[PDB]
């Protein structure tokens, strides 16, 4: 099943995209991503040594191939630890319905790079009504499931239909509401999450817009630039109260839900925009011999 799900969708990254990204290789990049599979190879793993997931571990540490080679192998280890490898058969995050409406975290179709467009809502986070139905515990389990979806459904989907290899997803996080002592509360999840992203899910973040941010902090971060890598620095947009504009160059307006100022729409009976996964995952053009993404309830 590994060498023909790949075959089933583009697998070059478009020209213009960053060094080191498949189609893109020079000589050196190509000789390290040789080496590295090789030596993995040699260490007994058989999944997941395609070119794809072997230049994203290299960006991630520089093309240095031994602490690429170190990263793989922590991740591996944690992919067999956690239950990774069947979480979307074992875990059921039937409380979704019940607090979706207190931390908003949702996939809507696609930028105009490809690219699938995630949501959270996290100055709308109420963990106060959260921890009355589920855990911390829980909630991570859930992203871990979303995450698995992505790569397992919408990138191969994406990937079709932008007609090039789709490997990150963009993302668009509302501040609206946010406050010290809520930022507390969240810090926990944040981290966490933020552990699994960057350790077992390197390079999956292609842009990341931070919008309705207090006047401050973006100020702040104007000055505290230089302290950030200059490749994540251009991923990273902060925006306040008037982003629509910003939003509307990067996703088309049809693909733009309204209550962010575009033209898409969900309409309410099953649950709206919180309960909703719309995007060419679920297109029948663009589904392909894995089959349909799972829905994350019922
Ligand atoms: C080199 C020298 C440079 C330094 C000098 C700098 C000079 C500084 C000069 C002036 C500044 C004035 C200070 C007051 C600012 C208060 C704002 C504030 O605290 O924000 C809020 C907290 O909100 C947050 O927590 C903000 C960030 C949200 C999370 C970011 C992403 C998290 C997820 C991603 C994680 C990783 C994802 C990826 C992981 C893989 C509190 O809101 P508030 O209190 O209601 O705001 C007041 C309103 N006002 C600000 C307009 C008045
Ligand atoms: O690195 C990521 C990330 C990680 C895995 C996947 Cl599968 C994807 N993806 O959809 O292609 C993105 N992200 C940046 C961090 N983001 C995040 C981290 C902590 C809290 C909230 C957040 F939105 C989530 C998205």
């Amino acid at each position: 099943q590994e060498k023909e799900f790949l075959e089933s969708y583009p697998q070059n990254c478009p020209p213009d995209a960053l060094p080191g990204t498949p189609g893109n290789l020079d000589s050196a990049q190509e000789k390290a991503l040789a080496e590295l599979r090789k030596l993995l190879e040699d260490a007994g793993f058989i999944e997941r040594l395609d070119d794809s997931t072997l230049l994203r571990f290299l960006r991630a540490r520089k093309f240095d191939v031994q602490l690429a080679k170190e990263m793989f192998e922590n991740c591996e280890k944690w992919r067999k630890d956690y239950g990774t490898d069947t979480i979307l058969q074992d875990f059921h995050y039937d409380e979704k319905p019940l607090i979706a409406k207190f931390y908003p975290q949702y996939y809507h179709k696609t930028d105009k790079d490809g690219r699938p467009v995630y949501f959270e809502e996290l100055g709308a986070v109420n963990l106060h009504e959260m921890n009355k139905v589920t855990s911390e515990e829980r909630m991570l389990k859930n992203l871990v499931w979303e995450y698995e979806s992505v790569v397992q459904y919408r990138l191969p989907a994406c990937s079709r239909a932008a007609g090039h290899l789709v490997e990150t997803s963009c993302t668009i996080m509302d501040l609206k509401g946010i406050s010290i002592s809520s930022a507390y509360s969240v810090m926990s999840y944040v981290r966490e999450a933020s552990y699994i992203s960057q350790n077992y899910y390197p390079e999956r973040m292609g842009k990341f817009y931070i919008i309705n941010a207090p006047f401050g902090f973006s100020t702040a971060f104007r000055l505290f630039k230089p302290f950030l890598d200059p490749v994540t620095v251009s991923k990273i947009f902060i925006l306040g109260s008037s982003y629509q504009k910003e939003l509307l160059k990067q996703i088309p307006a049809e693909n733009l839900p309204v209550k962010f100022g575009g033209k898409s729409e969900v309409d309410e009976s099953k649950g709206g925009l919180y309960l909703s996964d719309i995007g060419p995952w679920r297109d029948p053009k663009y589904i392909g011999p894995e089959g349909e993404a799972p829905e994350a309830f019922s």
